[PDB]
């Protein structure tokens, strides 16, 4: 067989050591399935299921696959010809899911099934530029080569709700372009009663199952916790770095929505779903950088200092940065309905110490290795890569530019600073006005992709639902539920 | 590490943090909830994984006050937006759950789960001032500086009702500030014939699993017996002292409520339900004072007395104070439907022997060990906390001022005696009229804070039913169900 691997020589001799004992693994589990998988601009889990012998061959001559689904948005629509590279963003080209060996995981909820990430790459051994996972290894080597490494804390809201019908009548189906019907759903609890053990207990049953897939996979779980709205919970990690953050929490969401699937449940991570009394979920990312060499947390402030200076070049660099990079950290419609005051959510560019109004929250103490940058903008649904990497490149533009946060704000929803995007077309508009950041680290190609599928989107929304409907306080659309509530 | 830094474990809280975690893997458990109870006396906190408890024993974990900022359905009682605190009562700061190890249980009804009460610090390392266990805490440690331990026997009543609907649907969620439905419950047996042994056995397929869930608690029940009203439970414990004691009335109560909607049962400490039938459930707390040295019993009487000379002032505190501290014996606006006559409860501050019209019953012998004052003010939804530590407050009063109770009623519904307060507005206001010795306690903050709290309450039930609803002899109205039922 074609060694495509070798040949372009796109494993390190870490990777191809985890290679052998991948299929070492393999075969003492006798496993018949892995998922050779891949997030699209989505986030969501695309690829194949291969037998051990198929992966086998994949170990040397890659799995061959088309870039479909990069052209299509949720629903299919076709918002680049296929029949018609990065020129014309046109046509259905073959590229190569390389197998990440790395990444192998045994999933708990499936019958002898394993697991594994491939990288996108050209037949002729280039990476596919399109490539959100590739977006994520740029920021991490621009960091590399800077001296720091990426330290990420995850914490995850989501909603956690009971099948009802899973809309699966022909009727329901939808067309390409066409939405298809929500899965009906029943809350599990009732809310407003925020952190109550009760309530962790009396979702056990379905959440105990949860938490066991996840710690089988070894995902470092921290908490779970009951947020304020009914059915509404939180689950959070221990630290993680760079890539692997970034696959972690992939993986993290692919298995909370499969295992509660597999047990009649519907977890989603759509950011409020038109459902009576559900409020809007977030993602907080919290952020630190680490010397390469020494392993110290660089952000941690001496006495008199809310951060170290390279870390409040850093909150500098998000700050400056926050509005053209929205659609990455808030990439649905739906995620806009948190851009509003007095709600624990961010709603302008505005840095404080330990204030939940605030864009930026600080969490620190003198000599505190815990000490962090919490960026409260991002969305349960955003793309893990295109989130991550967005907050490096951010924040490694304001550690090179010298970029200032400004004065710490007492009152975030009063702070004299921009405002942030209210809706997605807002933060599409902003990105494009202020292009040259993303364009120079994320590519050119990608931002001219990003931008004109994002846009045909929100054409789709305006004309579903009438431009008054995106006012951010405004209730949840039909259009949102059906466009985010199933696949997110 | 935090707690090392501040001195916040005794060398046995240590020695039991090592045991703990020894106990932790060698069960293999995979959760630990860290919990404290709030100012309702209902547990919040988080579940924490094996390494995020590791961390917790150095650190402790991060948690946010609002649920002390909340009434029962979220009503945002004070400004969670501002930042300020002890004057102002106002914003939203983190503080550090600081774990108790002492406190450690393994739960026997859900899967691999452990256990433990936190309290709550400022990141200064200064207790969190509204925090009850602290409250009790200081109660205790006043009492022991006296030379003086408190004894305490639990007597709970309660309802077991078994569940028709759990009101899950979205419309019946309520939203901040409004009620969600209440749970639909069926009773489990007729009533009306106390202490049937035919009523025991005919619940004792789901009585036996909360009898078996609080034995592998090691709690000492005591007895489980058949109160009056149709499905009216009691259930006693045997002697426990201070702060174990609350900590085990308040575990007590929740592995009640959660081993029953495990097997699709509802348990409540509401004290009188809206439900035909249902008559008000009482919290007697019995108490005696133990000398700390010697650990004999202070109060047993001499022949010509019905106690020692220091119970009989003790008891003069509990009468005195009575009045004052009917919101924390009795925070609830339900609870008041038990201030009337001949109902087997107390509507006076009146002192008896061995008759249970009266609000201080005593109950001993000459040389008993047993010989006790039985307080019959309390409710079962009453904070395991607060009650106690009200106890407490008033007891040593008495001692300390050589109250005299004057003389025993043989007839306490005819005694000329004061009244007690029929209203939690009234009951707020007989605190906020005579508030120096619970101020000098519990703190003034803390009394500000309650007063603030509670009559906003008041005014949410004045404002839904109106101020005819509030006598006690009146029916039960749709808002107390809607406000304690569920969560109560
Ligand atoms: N130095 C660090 N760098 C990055 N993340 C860190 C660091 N130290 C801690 N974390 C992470 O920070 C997160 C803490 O989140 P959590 O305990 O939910 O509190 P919070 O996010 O500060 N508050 P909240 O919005 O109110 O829920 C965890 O994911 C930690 O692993
Ligand atoms: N010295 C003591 N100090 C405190 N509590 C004690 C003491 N001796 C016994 N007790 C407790 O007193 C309680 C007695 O409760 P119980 O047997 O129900 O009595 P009762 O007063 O007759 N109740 P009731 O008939 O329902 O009104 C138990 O919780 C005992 O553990
Ligand atoms: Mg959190
Ligand atoms: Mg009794
Ligand atoms: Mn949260
Ligand atoms: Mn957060
Ligand atoms: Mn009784
Ligand atoms: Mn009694």
């Amino acid at each position: 067989k074609f060694d495509f691997i070798t040949k372009n020589n796109l494993w390190t001799n870490e990777q191809r050591d985890a290679a052998d004992k991948v299929l070492a693994e393999i075969d003492s589990l006798g496993l018949e399935m892995i998922r050779l998988s891949w997030a699209d601009q989505y986030g969501l889990l695309r690829g194949k299921s291969l037998t051990v012998a198929s992966l086998k061959s994949a170990f040397k001559e890659g799995s061959e696959v088309a870039i479909g689904p990069f052209f299509f948005d949720l629903v299919s629509s076709m918002v680049f010809n296929l029949f018609t590279f990065e020129d014309e963003l046109s046509g259905n080209p073959t590229v190569v899911m390389v197998p990440d060996p790395t990444t192998f995981k045994v999933l708990p909820w499936a019958d002898k099934t394993g697991w594994m990430l491939a990288d996108l790459h050209w037949k002729s051994g280039e990476p596919f530029p399109l490539c959100p996972r590739g977006i994520m290894k740029k920021a991490v080597k621009s960091l590399s080569d800077e001296g720091y490494l990426f330290k990420c804390g995850i914490e995850l809201e989501w909603y956690l709700t009971k099948i009802v019908d899973r809309s699966l009548s022909p009727e329901s189906l939808g067309a390409p372009g066409v939405q298809p019907d929500a899965i009906q759903v029943q809350p599990v609890a009732q809310g407003y009663s925020v952190l109550l053990e009760h309530h962790l207990d009396q979702v056990d049953d379905i959440m105990s199952k949860v938490r066991k897939g996840l710690l089988e996979l070894n995902l470092p779980l921290r908490s779970i916790e009951d947020e304020w709205a009914p059915s509404q919970m939180e689950t959070t990690f221990d630290v993680m770095e760079g890539l692997e953050a970034a696959d972690a929490a992939l993986l993290i969401k692919s298995a909370i929505k499969q295992i509660c699937s597999r047990h009649g449940y519907h977890a989603t991570f759509m950011c409020k779903p038109a459902i009576n009394g559900f409020f809007a979920s977030g993602w907080h990312m919290h952020q630190s950088l680490v010397d390469k060499d020494t392993r110290k947390n660089l952000f941690i402030p001496s006495e008199g200092e809310v951060l170290s200076p390279l870390g409040r070049a850093y909150a500098g660099g998000l700050l400056a940065n926050g509005s053209a990079a929205s659609s990455f950290t808030t990439p649905t419609v739906n995620g806009y309905r948190r851009r509003q005051p007095y709600s624990l959510a961010p709603d302008r560019r505005a840095w404080a110490k330990d204030n939940k109004a605030a864009m930026v929250r600080v969490v620190s103490a003198t000599g505190d290795p815990a000490s962090r940058i919490e960026n409260r903008i991002g969305e349960p649904g955003a793309n893990p890569y295109l989130y991550m990497a967005s907050q490096i490149v951010s924040g490694l533009d304001g550690i090179k530019n010298k970029k200032d946060p400004g004065e710490l704000q007492e009152s975030p929803y009063d702070a004299q600073v921009p405002m942030l995007p209210t809706t997605l077309a807002e933060a599409l508009d902003a990105l494009e006005h202020d292009s040259e950041l993303f364009r120079s680290c994320f590519g050119d190609t990608f931002i001219k992709y990003w931008l004109q599928l994002r846009r045909s989107e929100w054409a789709r929304f305006l004309d579903a639902e009438g431009a008054e409907a995106a006012e951010p306080t405004g209730a949840v659309t039909q259009w949102e539920q059906k466009e985010y509530f199933n696949l997110l």
